[PDB]
DNA sequence: GCAAGGTC
């Protein structure tokens, strides 16, 4: 039989495709295996050598420690040994050990990133010889790029390898200790076990959400006022919001009166021809972004999508956070495949606007394993409406960046009120050369009516009005907006940052209103409860200096013990400080829960505090009050007027609207 | 039981 073979070399890819590709770019014939219902390749042709290719299945190892608390040690042990959810890698683990008893060594073609050298290295650490160990470093899954690292191959990155297990070891320390913490002080106080968490990641998420819920609740608008002015001009009419803002009602009004009969004069034309830039390829962050603004699907749906097109064939691996295509993938093989597709009408308006050469619009964001987001040319089939719309936004998205800028004319009137030293402009925008924007079609350009003014031209401002803008608050946060402040903040990977939100909702630390994600009271304490004994945890601070540390490791600048060593010293301090406190955790717990029940506030579900009010229900009274003396002394309204407006502004605090509302009887 | 991180 063909699957038998001897005295080869076997090379560990990440996952099942990886695997495949490498066979592929070694062998024009590569034999197909199947043991423990896992496929994997020998290579018997290439260069007079030997070779297997088995997938791993992401991780094969992972940490494990003792109970109890406080735990500082854990080993590496297979994931299938411990976690039930992970027992889908078992078979992989065994045919890995099955091939590792024949092979002359061993080559870790896991992806080029710091747990690809983690996946790769255990997994021949543990199943194989780590002496007769090699790596391959690629950046893309082309046959160039593969078979230039196979050529290529070098000894282990043992600094990339222990910057690696380092993030593990930081990660399940402050995770698993502080998650017990929590779980312990409630435990021994209102003898309740409930699953409770915190994190690296997870908990910064929370307490942006907890804080920016705060600050919007008590959030009064204050008023400010701009002038606009009606410009008759000729034919025209033009209503015109002067670029000039007052706090005071009275000196807005003053200027007002000192436009109001004025000549206004046209003073320049400029007929200005601007390029619009054509989109870079998508990365799942972009992606998921977009996805979201179109058609509302959440991040997590995204990834899961982006996931399946890619196991498909249809899309190449989604998880990258590349925004560029590098010069080893075939473009002319992914639009001939379009054209094969439904696709070739807009194929053929690429080639039409580009004269026949499909340049990548490069973007900035790179990814050490993976270029962007692509069509692999493949065409689909049997895609359900939500699955298309994924693969059309990046199909539309690439061949929009292998298109052709748009060209827009810009007519720009520069208006100059005589007997003032007052300039103004008035511009309409008509869009020459469509371009990409007949391609990636997701992005409204305003073509305004075209208004015909010339040098010399003059008309008079001949009317007014003095216009109240009351000040916002932060934005509400969805799924995706928080996915955005995250990657923002560089907390999470690709794949985690989906899955870490679901988390924060499965926890019931955060919960869906409709569009938007809201705190939930328990998660009101847990944030409370962290920042007070845990504040590490919950500054993306940590994970800022956990990124520098690491990568001192990745370049010896530093060893990992001493980094890990640090950590604890750091986590310990916190630990003796808790427990000593450990009662009035589970205390505040206990209430967290609603387990010591309360006396509420009289407007919500909280504690009260003073004067019969919650602390914000409170503190939204002393806010409120010092916004009305500063709405009396800007507008000049009465009480009740500036009352009623504030209960009238979308952008009041609800614990505020609840003191007005009450105030108004 | 708990993290964050791979991938299924
Ligand atoms: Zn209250």
């Amino acid at each position: 039989n063909l699957c038998n073979v001897n005295n080869y070399y076997l090379i560990i890819a990440e996952k099942s495709k990886a695997a495949k590709k490498i066979a592929e770019a070694l062998s024009e014939k590569p034999i197909l295996c199947r043991k423990y219902n896992v496929s994997y390749w020998i290579i018997k042709d290439h260069n007079s050598s030997k070779y297997v290719i088995v997938p791993a299945a992401g991780h094969l190892f992972g940490l494990k420690g003792e109970s109890g608390f406080p735990v500082y040690d854990a080993d590496w042990k297979p994931l299938w040994e411990i976690d039930k959810n992970s027992y889908y890698t078992k078979r992989y683990y065994q045919l890995i050990s099955s091939l590792s008893k024949y092979a002359l060594g061993f080559i870790n073609a896991c992806d080029y990133d710091i747990e690809g050298s983690v996946i790769g290295y255990l997994i021949i650490k543990n199943l194989g010889d780590i002496k007769k160990a090699k790596r391959m470093k690629f950046s893309a899954l082309t046959k160039s790029d593969i078979l230039s690292a196979f050529r290529n191959i070098s000894a282990l990155d043992y600094d990339m390898i222990n910057a690696g297990i380092a993030r593990h070891k930081i990660d399940w320390l402050w995770g698993i200790n502080v998650s017990r913490a929590l779980m312990i002080s409630l435990q021994d106080f209102a003898k309740k076990r409930v699953i409770l968490s915190a994190g690296r990641v997870q908990s910064p998420t929370l307490v942006q959400v907890v804080n920016s819920e705060i600050e919007r609740n008590l959030f009064i608008p204050l008023p400010k006022f701009t002038v606009s002015i009606i410009v008759k001009i000729k034919d025209y009419s033009l209503n015109i919001k002067v670029n000039k803002e007052f706090e005071k009602i009275t000196e807005a009004k003053e200027f007002l009166n000192k436009l109001i009969n004025k000549t206004v004069k046209v003073v320049e034309v400029e007929n200005r021809v601007r390029l619009l830039e054509r989109p870079s390829p998508f990365n799942l962050t972009d992606l998921q972004i977009e996805a979201g603004r179109i058609y509302g699907i959440s991040p997590y749906n995204v990834e899961r999508i982006a996931e399946d097109l890619y196991l498909d064939g249809l899309i190449s691996f989604p998880r990258t956070n590349s925004q560029k295509i590098p010069s080893t993938i075939s473009i002319y093989n992914i639009i001939k495949g379009l054209e094969n597709s439904s696709y070739r009408k807009l194929v053929d308006l690429v080639r039409k606007i580009t004269g026949g050469k499909y340049v990548v619009k490069q973007g900035i964001k790179d990814d050490p394993a993976h270029p962007a987001i692509h069509p692999t040319g493949e065409a689909p089939k049997n895609l359900p409406n939500s699955k298309f719309k994924i693969y059309d936004l990046i199909a539309r998205r690439f061949l929009g960046s292998v298109s052709a800028d748009a060209k827009l004319s810009n007519t720009i009137y520069t208006l100059k009120v005589s007997d003032f030293p007052l300039e103004f402009t008035v511009s309409y925008t008509k869009i020459l050369e469509r371009n990409w924007l007949d391609i990636y079609h997701f992005h409204n350009v305003k073509e305004d009516k075209p208004i015909f003014l010339s040098k010399g031209d003059e008309g008079k401002i001949v009317d007014g009005k003095v216009n109240i803008s009351l000040s916002k608050p932060t934005s509400r946060y969805t799924k995706v907006s928080l996915l955005k402040w995250m990657e923002s903040s560089n907390l999470g990977t690709e794949a985690t940052r989906g899955r870490i939100i679901e988390i924060l909702v499965k926890r019931k630390y955060l919960t869906n209103n409709g569009r938007y994600i809201i705190p939930t009271k328990l998660g009101f304490y847990i944030a409370e409860i962290l920042n007070k004994f845990f504040p590490d945890i919950v500054d993306v601070r940590m994970t800022a200096d956990m990124e520098s540390k690491l990568e001192m490791i990745k370049t010896g600048k530093v060893l990992e013990s001493k980094v890990i060593k640090e950590n604890i010293e750091k986590l310990n301090k916190f630990i003796e400080e808790y427990k000593v406190n450990k009662d009035k955790v589970g205390e505040s717990l206990a209430k967290a829960l609603g387990l010591i029940k309360i006396v509420k506030c009289k407007y919500c579900d909280l504690e009260q505090y003073k004067d019969g009010l919650c602390k914000y229900h409170y503190e939204a009274k002393v806010r409120l009050l010092d916004a009305v003396e500063i709405w009396k002394e800007r507008t000049k309204y009465d009480h009740k007027k500036i009352l009623k407006r504030i209960s009238s502004s979308k952008s009041t605090g609800k614990y505020v609207k609840d003191i007005v509302t009450y105030m108004l009887s």
